């Protein structure tokens, strides 16, 4: 029942510049919004993806809300900058990911079905359309920044996913 709803769907202003990256994104990056907090309501689901883009173009300065998709409580995913344009919600992994926010704060208590089917649909998606490596890695955000993001409840969630992985697996410089 999950649809994609596009930047126009939900009254998105348009990004203030568009930069592109090439190639399919070798990395998945997962984020929980923390505030707002969960929306179960496409409307009310429509305007927290306003809010956040309104809190990063006209307060942070960004040419656009910074993740790539969001995830509302209501089963929909949201088109933020998309597949292949660079992102503002991973340090180092901007032109090279896919920014999944799932809205709402995710640090204890689980996000609904709907809103993990969404993600993996979308995921699911990005690779069948080739948008995505087929041997994508799978990472929250708290792996490659310091930050508690996407939550500790979330975090352990995603750890069960195919393609999680741990940087650290991998020694060397
Ligand atoms: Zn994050």
């Amino acid at each position: 029942t999950a649809r994609l709803l596009s930047r126009s769907d939900w009254g998105a202003r348009l990004p203030k510049s568009v930069e592109h990256f090439q190639g399919p994104a070798p990395y998945v990056i997962i984020h929980h919004s923390y505030m707002p907090a969960v929306c179960y309501s496409t409307p009310d689901c429509m305007k927290s993806m306003r809010d956040m883009q309104d809190f990063h173009q006209l307060e942070r300065g960004w040419n656009d809300i910074g993740y790539s998709f969001g995830i509302g409580g209501d089963g929909m995913i949201y088109t933020g900058r998309g597949f292949n344009v660079i992102g503002a919600h991973a340090p180092k992994y901007n032109d090279k990911s896919v920014g999944i926010v799932l809205i709402g704060d995710w640090r204890t208590e689980l996000p609904p079905k709907q809103m993990l089917d969404a993600a993996k649909n979308l995921i699911a998606f990005g690779v069948f359309k080739g948008y995505i490596d087929p041997a994508y890695k799978l990472l929250g955000h708290r792996q490659v920044r310091d930050t508690e993001c996407p939550g500790g409840r979330l975090f352990a969630e995603i750890s069960s996913w195919p393609h999680f992985t741990h940087i650290n697996d991998t020694e060397g410089v």
